[PDB]
DNA sequence: GCTGCGCAGG
DNA sequence: CCCTGGCAGC
């Protein structure tokens, strides 16, 4: 009986100021992983890097105030992997691969597409690259969770303006696409095992008070290989925690 | 008689978006030099690129949203030179000189030292190219005004806390002694010339709200050559005026 | 629009 | 600068 919660954080001083801290030993999940913690290890006050009963593991981007990953974790990993292998998409602090021996755990932030199409093109060769190294490592026989920051809704019900939003990264035909691909490919979304419902979004933008009028989107997921799906309970969104421009979404497995 | 305005702004289009041209346009001056515009010309509101009754000059920086300087003159000048030949001290958006036939003025944003060790060592040697570039021009028969942000405070009562920042750039021995220096070369703190008194400050510090207490330091300063200082009736601070961490000051010539 | 963080201001 | 005026997020 595991308990994980993944947030894109935006900002892990920016939530520790606003009580971090408190909210994560409320929550005591067995594993919390981080997306978008914009900070490298020495940036962060002792309390943070060192959370009594958790071993922590930041993985932040080469680039200063930009991206990283982090996990806590109250039993350590076997190892931790912290890219695919490719260069330009290692060092990004965008990858975390836990080894837990019962499966692997991906925590990954992946690209935003929307800036340009150098980065859309990036998000997606990105997307390609993930899949072969989570393929090859469920084909090779282990069982697999991915949660982090997608950056896509990938149906019309994962998002309040599917219509308008068509041309717009995040809601790309290209993005949606590659998404079935991975699903196809023996992965289930999690939440949609549990809940089939409209109106359950995981970002807003921080205009227009989109949170308050809830007009959002589903960007993160928690999914696993088909073949582990019995093994979990629930999968939920923590949508009243707030500090971010996403809220923390929730699994719990055997 | 002409009015010279030097307002260090940090940030046109933020000084803008708090009503700069309704305030240009009442203190009407013949000449306004602005410094730490923070922006390239290609990035200002059309209204501040095209202002009635005036031509306007922008001197960038390289780095984009970092320094720069800017003039608007009711009658254009002659020339306008935008470094000193020394190319560190001409792609940071630092220098106008401007040739209005009865004087050149120089427009001057001089280095902020308190960084790093590297940064002082750049405010310090631009310092330098400054005066061999004023000497010169002034050795050749020219009068100058020179207006801007020095980022010095020359004497103890050109700051609220002499005594804890001896050993902060703003403040340094070296900084106040490259002023003595200046001076001695023949030119005049202009203020100075017309007012006496302490607590006359230029800038403040953002944190614990310095500027309601006066809490303050002189660092914007108008300059001229000795031989031209007869030619100066006003030099003042318009210490009222908001909208930046520095305030605007000014000059009034009878020519 | 809005935000977090970088760099820089002095 | 505890305060303020590019890049990126989506
Ligand atoms: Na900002
Ligand atoms: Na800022």
């Amino acid at each position: 009986v595991l308990k994980i919660i993944s947030w894109n954080v935006n900002g892990l001083r920016a939530v520790h100021r606003k009580g971090f801290l408190k909210w994560f030993m409320e929550e005591k999940p067995d594993i919390l992983c981080l997306q978008e913690i914009k900070a490298a290890p020495e940036q962060l006050p002792r309390k943070l890097r060192h959370v009594e009963g958790y071993r922590s593991f930041f993985t932040p981007a080469e680039r200063k105030g930009y991206s990283g990953v982090a996990m806590y974790t109250k039993v350590p990993p076997s190892s931790l992997r912290e890219g695919f292998g490719v260069e330009r998409f290692d060092t990004e602090g965008r990858i975390q691969i836990a080894d837990f021996d019962d499966f692997l755990l991906y925590n990954i932030y992946f690209p935003n597409g929307k800036m340009s199409e150098e980065r859309l093109k990036y998000k997606l060769e990105f997307y390609d690259a993930f899949l072969e190294d989570v393929n090859r490592e469920r084909d090779s026989g282990r069982n697999v969770i991915i949660c982090g920051n997608f950056n896509t809704a990938h149906r019309e019900i994962d998002l309040a303006r599917p219509k308008e939003n068509s041309n717009v990264s995040g809601f790309l035909p290209v993005e949606r696409a590659w998404i079935d691909k991975f699903i196809e490919n023996g992965y289930v979304d999690t939440f949609r095992m549990f809940n089939s419902d409209p109106g359950q979004y995981t970002w807003w933008s921080y205009r227009t008070r989109a949170r308050e009028r809830n007009v959002g989107w589903r960007l993160d997921y928690f999914f696993v290989n088909e073949e582990f799906k019995g093994k979990v309970k629930r999968s939920w969104i923590l949508s009243d925690v707030m500090g971010s421009d996403h809220c923390p979404i929730g699994l719990e497995i055997e």
